[PDB]
């Protein structure tokens, strides 16, 4: 990593489906070379969270992961059950930051970078060890910029 990305055409793709028709919940972007930006894992409705962690980790333990997720959250308040159906999209870097620094160097470029692709997404927030990327560390952070 030079500081500075290139970003693959798969995640241009992944994007302009998942931006229209959607039926990419989710883009698991990897880091391509150590200085580009691409797509290793792509998974739909079909896949739970459960799936995703577990797969994600058995991959790779410590490298550079992105991810890209449009999902509609229905957010309820004052114990009235509306469910306020907001769409959301959330960029997560998945990177153990506390590992080798050749290995956080690279996601330290493209972490703005692929930001200039995927451009609209509300919060983009890394977790780096297993212990910070789970099922519930991923709806924390989803609620945390809403509003109640």
């Amino acid at each position: 990593m030079a500081s500075g990305v290139t970003v693959s055409d798969v995640c241009k793709t992944t994007y302009e489906e998942i931006k229209k028709d959607k039926k990419h919940r989710y883009v698991i972007f990897y880091i391509r070379d150590e200085k580009q930006i691409d797509v290793e894992t792509v998974a739909d409705r079909n896949a739970e969270y459960d799936q995703f962690l577990e797969d994600i980790q058995k991959c790779g333990p410590g490298e550079c992961r992105y991810g890209l997720f449009d999902f509609e959250y229905m957010h309820q308040c004052q114990g009235t059950s509306e469910s306020s159906k907001k769409q959301k999209l959330f960029l997560m870097s998945w990177c153990p930051d506390t590992a080798k620094v050749k290995k956080k160097m690279l996601y330290s470029s493209s972490f703005d970078a692929l930001k200039k692709s995927l451009v609209g997404v509300q919060k983009y927030i890394q977790a780096t060890d297993l212990s910070e990327a789970s099922r519930e560390a991923v709806e924390e952070k989803l609620r945390a910029t809403d509003r109640q």
